[PDB]
């Protein structure tokens, strides 16, 4: 039964998660695991720090270059008593376009766990054996592990260390419309972002538009390639703003009427503090959302 998706993300051992279109309330959301191969975890925190495992990322990575964003088909081989579906997602619009799982293990980030479906994976992962990519490469692996590094040691230092040049980074998680978590490049800090000058309404049951300052946020950001100003920090958290062609998320959330200028950190606001102002006022005069009666 072929089913049809944007990538929402590429996860850990890429299992993606797919969403359809909102219809009162967020999209669906589903998390495929790929069927008939395997890719590395990538780092993690629990009782111990463990680190990547060889060619983890850069199987994430493969994945995410490639898919994020675009319109997949999928289908669900099977529904395991865990509560996970496991099945074949296809970039394109059709059963027969380019399976996903077939370009991971012929460039060899990933590998198999007969018939027509299991022979193509195979002739995919001699290639990759027979032209030494990836896993197959002479070696261990152990420069795709990444230095993870989860806290910035003197952050005030860290910022003032970039002097407000932009830091290429992948934005990993949306917590709420206005802050991030963001993985700076290339010594891999994982760190929270504050999109410096703003706050959208926020999760606690949720603040009005929270949600909706989440998906906006997450659709236009979640796992792209960006970089960041890194104005000032708070605590532990990076007060900075988000640069992407397509154009300013705080901008465009304060135009869009899904966030307040907050009057302290609009000060550490590299790009130009009326240009926010005037979006606010842009949204406030439009009676849009927050400003709504
Ligand atoms: C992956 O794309 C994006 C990345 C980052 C940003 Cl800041 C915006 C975008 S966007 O092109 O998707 N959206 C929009 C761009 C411009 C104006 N509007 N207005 C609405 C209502 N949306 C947009
Ligand atoms: N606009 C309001 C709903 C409302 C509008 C007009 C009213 O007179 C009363 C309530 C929300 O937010």
């Amino acid at each position: 039964t072929v089913q049809r998706g944007i990538i929402k993300m590429v996860l850990s051992g890429c299992a993606i998660i797919v969403r359809g279109q909102p219809r009162g309330g967020p999209p669906p959301e589903r998390q495929i695991n790929l069927s008939n191969i395997r890719a590395g975890n990538l780092a993690r925190r629990a009782a111990k720090d463990t680190p990547d495992e060889p060619w983890a990322f850069p199987a994430r990575e493969f994945l995410r270059k490639k898919l994020i964003g675009k319109e997949v088909c999928f289908t669900i081989e099977n529904k395991t008593p865990q509560g996970r579906e496991y099945g074949m997602i296809y970039l394109g619009k059709d059963t027969n376009g380019e399976n996903i799982a077939e370009s991971l293990v012929a460039e060899g980030l990933a590998t198999r766990r007969n018939n027509p479906e299991q022979n193509r994976l195979s002739e995919c992962e001699e290639q990759a054996k027979a032209a030494k990519k990836g896993m197959w490469s002479e070696g261990n692996g152990s420069h795709t592990i990444r230095d993870l590094k989860y806290t910035i040691e003197n952050p005030r230092h860290f910022v003032d260390s970039h002097h407000q040049k932009p830091v290429n980074a992948i934005i990993e998680h949306v917590r709420d419309g206005s802050v991030v978590r963001a993985l700076l490049l290339p010594d891999y800090y994982l760190v929270t972002v504050m999109l410096s000058g703003i706050k959208c309404p926020t999760f606690r049951t949720p603040e009005p538009f929270a949600a909706e300052a989440k998906f906006f946020t997450e659709s236009r950001l979640l796992q792209r390639d960006v970089q960041i100003i890194l104005e000032s920090c708070h605590n532990q958290n990076i007060l900075g703003t988000i640069l992407h062609p397509n154009g300013n998320i705080t901008e465009l959330l304060l135009k869009e009427g899904f966030a307040r200028c907050v009057d302290w950190s609009i000060a550490v606001y590299t790009r130009g503090a009326e240009k926010l102002r005037a979006a606010e006022r842009f949204a406030k005069e439009r009676r849009l959302r927050i400003w709504r009666d």
